[PDB]
């Protein structure tokens, strides 16, 4: 997160890490056995590390379940991103306390305007690196379609959004991936691409989530 702000330990119970012996992407838990990130995030060997705050030592608050299995979905296109977004079942239940809680799924898209927010371990600089080690937040708008479209021509499909900031300096980063946007208490993205970082006229680039419910709930019920 470039531009954003320290989160505050366990300020944000619903966002994980995603751990194959070092961080390298985000997730949300949305039930006691299920978390969802990007598709271009897949690996195999996952460990969904809960109740996370500094990523590089051990607080007091944390779970550190392995991954049973992972599910793609059966449209991702990683040359174009279209769908991106995967579910991982935790071999075990995590009990959920404050600090460990899913986050709701949407029961309708949300709309240009509105504000989110937006966590994780990435990037906090848009020229060079710097990883955090601690939790970081921005809140930032939805944008409107036109404007996304625009940003990035031939690039935006119906199952992506836009949100951040036009005239750059506030954005989500390399190492945020498959991380939340939650809205009104409602998970409606997941960080998924960008140009850059923070550049002008280059927003982030997010999976629109509510396109998804009906496979997630599915899935979920059979898997
Ligand atoms: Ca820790």
């Amino acid at each position: 997160i470039v531009g954003g702000y320290t989160c505050g330990a366990n300020t944000v119970p619903y966002q994980v890490s995603l751990n194959s012996g070092y961080h390298f992407c985000g997730g949300s838990l949305i039930n006691s056995q299920w978390v969802v990130s990007a598709a271009h995030c897949y690996k195999s060997g996952i460990q969904v590390r809960l109740g996370e705050d500094n990523i590089n030592v051990v607080e007091g608050n944390e779970q550190f379940i392995s991954a049973s299995k992972s599910i793609v979905h059966p449209s991702y296109n990683s040359n174009t991103l279209n769908n991106d977004i995967m579910l991982i079942k935790l071999k075990s239940a995590a009990s959920l306390n404050s600090r460990v809680a899913s986050i709701s799924l949407p029961t309708s898209c949300a709309s240009a305007g509105t504000q989110c927010l937006i966590s994780g371990w990435g990037n906090t600089k848009s020229s060079g690196t710097s990883y955090p080690d601690v939790l970081k937040c921005l809140k930032a708008p939805i944008l409107s379609d036109s404007s996304c479209k625009s940003a990035y021509p031939g690039q935006i499909t119906s199952n992506m959004f836009c949100a951040g900031y036009l005239e750059g300096g506030k954005d989500s980063c390399q190492g945020d991936s498959g991380g939340p946007v939650v809205c009104s208490g409602k998970l409606q993205g997941i960080v998924s691409w960008g140009s850059g970082c923070a550049q002008k006229n280059k927003p982030g680039v997010y999976t629109k989530v509510c396109n998804y419910v009906s496979w997630i709930k599915q899935t979920i019920a059979s898997n």
